[PDB]
């Protein structure tokens, strides 16, 4: 497994404007497009970034790409992060993606606010942290996800997306 195929199962393939969990226009693999209300709004986003007039719909080809930019973006920004780079450093392979997974779904900004998490990972201290991370509005409001992430930071395995 990799970052991409465990991505991919946390978001889905969805090739028409849709919204989130959180009610935001997104499309493709994750691709939030707009926080904004208007389907109008979304749509003007979509073409830009595309680059032509989609009319709220895109390939496979299309979401793939978007799927790379945005994966390329989240590494990149847990690089560039004060917060971030020292615990990413600290970890392995395996813990690294579900590192990368958080700031994917809930930015760079909304990870590095995981401050006692973040603490504990860079410990190893891979159960007291999963207990801390299960603390949060995070895994309130989409537990299922929440605890694949979860348990790949407290195991180090793949064993919450091999069911999947």
């Amino acid at each position: 497994m990799n970052i991409f195929e465990m991505l991919r199962i946390d978001e889905g393939l969805r090739l028409k404007i849709y919204k989130d969990t959180e009610g935001y226009y997104t499309i493709g693999i994750g691709h939030l497009l707009t926080k904004s209300p208007s389907l109008n709004a979304a749509k003007s986003e979509l073409d830009k970034a595309i680059g032509r007039n989609c009319n709220g719909v895109i390939t496979k080809d299309e979401a793939e790409k978007l799927f790379n930019q945005d994966v390329d973006a989240a590494v990149r920004g847990i690089l560039r992060n004060a917060k971030l780079k020292p615990v990413y450093d600290s970890l392995d392979a395996v813990r690294r993606c579900a590192l990368i997974n958080m700031v994917f779904q809930m930015g760079e900004t909304g990870v590095a606010g995981f401050t006692n998490s973040l603490r504990m990972l860079q410990q190893k201290r891979w159960d007291e942290a999963a207990v801390n991370l299960a603390k949060s509005r995070w895994y309130n409001q989409t537990p299922n996800r929440a605890k694949r992430v979860i348990t790949t930071f407290r195991t180090g395995d793949w064993d919450a997306y091999k069911n999947l």
